[PDB]
């Protein structure tokens, strides 16, 4: 229903919003899990993990697996390694140590945590994505400044001549003579033309819209250049072994293609 | 949730930090250790050859093998090598000596240590990934640069005349006639254009970001140019020979695929 | 962790040690030695050769084999060959006669020494290296200098003016008319433009950053025009032969491909 003068008046923010509300869904569904308890919810998982870098996976007594969020700690290991997790949730503040590897049978108290990477780096998914969809919404914008250059090549300036007379002509205009412009009604000795061209370009920052989003594609995992998701694949497969070795559980992760 | 705003400020320093990370992730997974002990983090070894250059690999009778960091000695061998390594740590200050070849069975007191070397050259990988992505960024903000500048080709200079009625022409103009400048409102004889075009090269300032990337990929050993990876190589499966002889331990060392 | 203000500084000086290491050890590990004792580190044997194009090969009582540096002498043969090898080690200043070719059983008191040459001129590598190098990073520079001159390929000369006014405007351009300059506030009498315009060769100064990467590729032996690492395998083999001569090891050299 929306009308043509509601979106004209906004139109970068929202080729912005349309691109990010996008490539954020995009990226929350590029991993399926498996094997998991009917208790957690994956899409948690992702959006978490996407948005801040990691999440931990620690076993509640009363509630169940309750895959949570929170901070790390500033106690390390030698070896570079948080030591205890506390969560950041407002209705739950419980904390819980974390397992990296096992140490005999006599490991701990059993109430460990396992804490899961987007990355090595910890590094969020969505400071990419806040730049590209800039990008492509600027270009879009750019492309519309510059396809509406193209009705004002040239002016005319009529300085003593009115408005009405000037334009009736090319009005009753209609092919088998040149146009002409005589009589007294017009002065004929001021009349002056101006080059105010612009050139077409807007052929070319169609390409360059495309390779912003296959670079995007590409930085981003899902396929010049190649991309490798391992980033994002390996620690969630390193995660995924700890917690098959700390408890009985057969996990696995992968793309969904 | 960031609004454009945001990020159109900071721009340069933003695809830095983003390339800067990705690389650096991207190189600290290139090698797939095996058959190590449990105790060290192969991820820690990697880290740190990459960033310093090398790493020790000295056991301890208390904690185990302990895969530790350090600095190199001035006492060298005749063959240019080191003798002792002492560590930096806060912590952890031990020192030992270390091992290059075997002298019969009376070699030493048996509490030797091994190095590993990122390349012989003792150079890290930082120092490659540090520059490119800086070209990177600085590409990514010069392809804005040139396409936002396709929007202002031209300007009009109208010194006595007012905005207002000069652009509700350019409103009210429907395409069935050229514009036209008439009446008492306008001069028309002041009145001027001037060409501020700008050319178009963002279309081959995306090619230069792909060669610098697969450059990057080249010096990196992941695949006009080939790239070796026997430099990173071949010291690790050295000192992996170096350890299965002075110990039973059977360590390998290759790619990810 | 280094920000990008920290390396724009220091932009030729880093290129230039960044390739230099990688080219030397690129090198160090372009010949794959066989059948030597354990006491000679061929690592040692290499980079002494690239870096002075000769080193010894002497055995000694107490220590062993004993691959050691110095320097030549100046009593020669008929045939422009040493007669004795001094040391140069600061600890060791052992000297000892060399061997070129057989004469009967009764040739010497056996203690002389063999010699190793990088090629048949004495010339080490480095000296082509330490070349490319500070061309490939003076290539690198000129690109970037070539690639930040397409943001001001014009400027604006407003004299009476002032900035922020001048500067709103082209901040609130939607684009639906041209740029427009009126209004008693500006002046324009005296705007002028002027063309600062500089040509995009960058896609051709990367093309010569290749072709200078495999000239160094060819001059080194490892891969229009073709490359003989003979220069530096003749010689050592030629010695390896007089060391099997001499004593009766068995000894080899090729690439490691």
């Amino acid at each position: 229903y929306k009308t043509i003068g509601e979106i004209q008046r906004r139109r970068g923010n929202l080729w912005f919003r349309t691109y990010q509300r996008y490539l954020f869904s995009l990226a929350y569904q590029m991993f399926e899990w498996q094997g998991l308890p009917k208790t957690v919810d994956p899409i948690f998982l992702e959006k978490q993990l996407h948005q801040r870098g990691f999440v931990a996976f620690y076993k509640d007594e009363m509630y169940g697996y309750l895959g949570v969020q929170g901070t790390l700690s500033g106690q390390i290991n030698l070896y570079n390694q948080p030591n205890f997790y506390t969560a950041s949730a407002p209705t739950y503040q419980k904390s819980f140590p974390l397992y990296w590897y096992d140490m005999g049978e006599d490991l701990n108290e059993k109430g460990q945590g396992i804490v899961i990477y987007n990355n090595l780096e910890r590094m969020p998914t969505l400071d990419i994505l806040n730049l590209y969809a800039m990008n492509l919404a600027e270009l879009k914008e750019t492309i519309y400044v510059n396809q509406n250059a193209q009705k004002t090549p040239v002016i005319i300036k009529a300085g003593d001549n009115d408005l009405f007379s000037m334009k009736q002509v090319y009005n009753k205009y209609e092919g088998n003579e040149p146009v002409i412009f005589a009589g007294k009604k017009f002065n004929t000795d001021d009349i002056e033309v101006l080059k105010t061209d612009a050139p077409y370009v807007a052929d070319k920052l169609t390409m360059l819209f495309k390779d912003q989003w296959n670079e995007a594609m590409t930085f981003l995992g899902l396929s010049q250049i190649q991309g490798s998701a391992n980033i994002y694949l390996a620690p969630r497969q390193e995660a995924c072994r700890l917690i098959n070795e700390y408890y009985g559980l057969n996990v696995s992760v992968k793309l969904r293609k």
